[PDB]
């Protein structure tokens, strides 16, 4: 209760509280688009198409940000692509069919890529002077599995080659591939790159498609208009509970909130979900900082007991302040109980529920660690840290809206598959390399890098570049999860693949961006959420 919490305040103000949809602009964005997506969709259903021309259609509607209207469509087209074993076997359309097929799960095998290797398994440096080929292989570099290693030179690669050709590449092309070395396809968040890639890319293209480049511009804003529309309502929801003020301890970032909940799910179908999901971040957010920037040893023990009881009469066991947090969070729970209600799918919040009394355990688990200044072996201390990246939680919160959801999906969820680990792993070790300075000059003893450092005697360098390691570790795991047959349908994989891009795009550069916003989220969120893409 006497810590000075140097949290900047909300960049935004009320500026994304009210949104009044122009009914008119929406009727007639939608009514062009029913056009444009029939037009789109005999593109796809074109009959006789070489393969390089039916991968690369594939790939721009895929980085407009418009496949989700055509995902039968393409998937046939993939899977009949897959069982062909095919002979267009340039570099450019190898490394693409590789990538799109492995990214909806279709394990094609990694042999593909031998005829461009010496009898050492290195890529053929006599390929370093196709740009094309070397970006595709670049962006398939990033799906590699733990099966292939044949790719394990792909990234130097083609990373070195096109650093070295990109100044004098012609426009927009080199901005393409700066980027890509920026952030590649495969791991940043679907919005983000689908916006710099409709605006700043294809755009500018002299080949490009008018048809799928109207119908991309007006997709995103028109969904635009619902996210907004979704935000404006969190934000009054926010506004009515006013922690702002109550609790000025804590971060105050429902913004940035929802542009986690907006990576995890952009698509119209899953706004409910959105809605639900953006509200447990911000509330969990809260939890976080109680714990981390504000209140005693004492308070917290009276707090995690609390939470393990789940039932208001115990708000009187706590002080004044914990009992706003302990209330909004079991109303919170209540509101989506009377949400799902309608459908009958009311009793699954109690997956979402139990996720989060072990998040606070682990939180309470983590304050006693640093009272007693212990530093735990890594072992000891990844069997605690991992739930405190909230990430068991937002996954399994992510399900509450989804219409599909059964029970079955949160019994998967529930036992630690092996995708959610590596997307919970993922996030630790980014968010412990990015904080490690800023919390061990705060007292912290018990940080993730410490314990690496204190455990297998190494400096800080090292430490840094094991977890690494792990994080690379778990993008081959993630991949390797996405492949067929999946233990559940593609659908409830991908907000876990999501929530492991989210982090990644928002520690970019290594600099917690959820914590300062304005370097990264900012130009994301004005992007996504301010301004319109031009017509
Ligand atoms: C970096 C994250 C964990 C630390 C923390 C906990 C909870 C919040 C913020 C910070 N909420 C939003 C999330 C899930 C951000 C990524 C997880
Ligand atoms: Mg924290
Ligand atoms: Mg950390």
């Amino acid at each position: 209760v006497r810590p000075v919490a140097d949290f900047s305040p909300s960049l935004w103000g009320d500026q994304f509280l009210s949104f009044s949809i122009k009914n008119q602009v929406a009727e007639k964005y939608a009514k062009e688009i029913e056009a444009l997506k029939e037009q789109t969709r005999n593109m796809l259903l074109a009959t006789g198409m070489k393969l390089a021309d039916t991968l690369n259609l594939i790939d721009t509607i895929e980085r407009l940000g418009i496949s989700y209207h055509f995902e039968k469509e393409i998937d046939d087209i993939l899977d009949q692509i897959y069982n062909q074993n095919s002979n267009c076997n340039d570099l450019c359309t190898s490394a693409l069919q590789f990538r799109l097929l492995r990214q909806h799960g279709f394990n094609i095998s990694p042999e593909i890529f031998s005829k461009f290797q010496d009898e050492n398994g290195k890529f053929k440096e006599s390929l370093a002077s196709d740009v094309l080929g070397l970006l595709n292989l670049y962006e398939a570099s990033h799906v590699r599995t733990h099966a292939d290693d044949i790719l394990e030179d792909a990234l130097a690669f083609s990373t070195i080659h096109l650093e070295s050709a990109a100044p004098h590449l012609k426009s927009p092309l080199r901005e393409q591939v700066t980027h890509a070395l920026e952030q590649c396809l495969h791991k940043g968040v679907p919005r983000v790159e689908t916006r710099f890639f409709i605006s700043s890319i294809y755009d500018k293209e002299q080949s490009k498609n008018n048809v799928l480049l109207r119908f991309a511009k007006l997709d995103f804003n028109l969904l635009q208009m619902l996210h907004k529309q979704e935000l404006a309502q969190v934000s009054r929801w926010w506004k009515d509970l006013d922690f702002v003020t109550t609790l000025p301890y804590a971060r105050d970032r429902v913004v940035e909130c929802y542009f986690w909940a907006l990576g995890v799910y952009f698509e119209p179908q899953y706004s409910q979900a959105r809605v639900m999901l953006v509200k447990t971040i911000s509330m969990i957010s809260i939890v976080d900082d109680t714990f981390d920037a504000y209140g005693t040893v004492k308070e917290l023990e009276a707090y995690t007991d609390a939470i393990q009881r789940w039932d208001i009469n115990e708000i009187d066991r706590l002080p004044d302040y914990m009992k706003i947090s302990y209330k909004a969070i079991l109303d919170l729970y209540k509101d989506y109980e009377k949400e799902l209600s309608s459908a009958g799918r009311s009793h699954i919040v109690c997956h979402a529920i139990e996720r989060m009394k072990e998040v606070v355990r682990n939180y309470n688990v983590e304050s006693t660690w640093f009272i007693e200044g212990y530093t735990p072996p890594v072992s000891e201390y990844l069997s605690n840290a991992l739930a405190t990246t909230t990430y068991y939680y937002l996954a399994t919160t992510s399900y509450l809206g989804m219409k599909s959801a059964t029970e079955q999906d949160f019994e998967w969820l529930s036992k630690n598959p092996k995708i959610l680990e590596a997307s919970v792993i993922i996030c630790r070790v980014i968010d412990d390399t990015a904080t490690y300075e800023v919390e061990k000059s705060r007292g912290q003893i018990a940080t993730g890098i410490e314990c690496c450092m204190r455990d297998y005697g190494i400096s800080t360098k090292e430490a840094m570049a094991k977890f690494q390691n792990m994080a690379e570790t778990a993008w081959k795991d993630i991949n390797e999860g996405l492949l067929r047959p999946t233990p559940v349908s593609t659908e409830f994989l991908t907000p876990i693949l999501n929530l492991a891009r989210i982090v990644e795009v928002t520690y970019i550069h290594n600099l917690d961006g959820y914590t300062h916003p304005e370097k990264v989220l900012k130009p994301h969120i004005i992007n996504l959420l301010v301004d319109s893409i031009k017509i």
